[PDB]
């Protein structure tokens, strides 16, 4: 409203069980933590998905994979449906989905992290290499809006005062650098883009 | 509305002459930049006066001087009428006044830093001694906020999700660290203190 208004950013507490599981992810050792890069690809083809048969009632569709070694971060891009401010705050923090205890209770009962996937919480995964989250989305019905959370018991949600679709940005732990060199993301890629329908494009840098 | 929103901060930037104003006292040199005190100290007695008035249509009244060593900050409280959401908005930051410009002008035209009072300006006076300046304030028809500045072209609002009245805090900068010595600043309230009615009390700490 105000000519000189620049920008906003409101800060939200995790629903009780968001916040449990993201301890439990953080802040606990996996073997096998390469699986997040599994689970923000199929985010993305999902997020392809939605759009894709909206198209059937009311462009290339594609996945990318985006090292910064200088920053020290990882982004899966996507130009899917993206999501509005309403989809980031209810579903990336203050609504709890009952896969969020039903995977607490799954790992608990001898489950593996790989399973996250069937819990609808997969996009956790990203803190069992990263200590920051960047999630940068834009819906057709929506302004484009900046997620961001360091699993502090709180995420943040600013305004951009883009084109359609989401950019997710990693921020890797000191330890979990191994995801930022080119062979190692086209093995990780090749591992699970034989069930992917859409291109996934690594940007060699 | 959301029972797990925290907060929100909001960045606005300045009117282009209050802009001006604040690079002209922060960034260029002046012989007496003591001045600020008397400055903070009359608008304090003056939101003392708003709320003392306010009564005989529809409590001690007193001003604060807050030395702070470990923190290098300097804080002028009140307990006046405080000011609004909208009052800190439009009055500190993003309406012109006509002394503004005229300010400006009158020290183009041989002015002193001393005479910034009758331009309705003098608070801006803080940025002679500080390089950040927080303003801490709730009046009786809205919640408490804090307006925030470090001279670089915006201000930030921040909700607190207080008792009536301001706080203003004053990062001193490197080289006028002598505004937190008890001497100095009991010289100073001295200095002015024979025309503000109310009480002036330096806590020692
Ligand atoms: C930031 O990443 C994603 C946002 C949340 C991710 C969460 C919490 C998670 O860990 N897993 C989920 C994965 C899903 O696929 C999925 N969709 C339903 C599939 C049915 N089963 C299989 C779940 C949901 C339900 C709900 C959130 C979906 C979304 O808001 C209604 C959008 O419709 C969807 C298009 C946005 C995304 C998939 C985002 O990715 C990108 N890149 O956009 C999930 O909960
Ligand atoms: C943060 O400090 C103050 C806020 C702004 C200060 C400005 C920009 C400044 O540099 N100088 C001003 C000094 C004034 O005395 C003054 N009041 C009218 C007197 C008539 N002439 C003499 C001006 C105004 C007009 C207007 C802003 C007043 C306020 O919003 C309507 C409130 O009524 C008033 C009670 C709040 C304060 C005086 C604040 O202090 C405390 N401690 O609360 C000034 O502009």
């Amino acid at each position: 409203e105000n000519l000189y208004f620049q920008g906003m950013t409101e800060t939200f507490a995790f629903q009780a069980e968001i916040n449990q599981l993201m301890s439990l992810i953080i802040n606990t050792f996996y073997s096998n933590k390469e699986i997040f890069l599994r689970e923000l690809i199929s985010n993305a083809s999902d997020a392809c998905d939605k759009i894709r048969y909206q198209s059937l009632t009311d462009p290339r569709l594609c996945i990318r994979v985006v090292p910064d070694k200088e920053n020290k971060t990882l982004t899966v891009e996507d130009n899917g449906i993206g999501m509005t401010k309403a989809d980031l705050v209810n579903n990336l923090g203050t609504i709890a989905r009952s896969g969020t205890k039903a995977f607490m209770e799954a790992l608990e009962a001898g489950g593996d992290m790989s399973m996250i996937g069937q819990f609808g919480v997969g996009f956790y995964s990203a803190y069992l290499v990263a200590d920051r989250v960047t999630v940068t989305s834009k819906n057709n019905s929506d302004e484009s809006y900046v997620w961001e959370s360091s699993a502090g018991g709180t995420f943040t949600i600013t305004s951009t005062p883009m084109k359609r679709g989401t950019r997710i940005t990693l921020h890797l732990k000191e330890d979990q650098m191994e995801y930022l060199e080119p062979r190692r993301l086209k093995e990780l890629i090749k591992k699970h883009s034989e069930f992917i329908g859409y291109d996934i494009e690594l940007m060699v840098e």
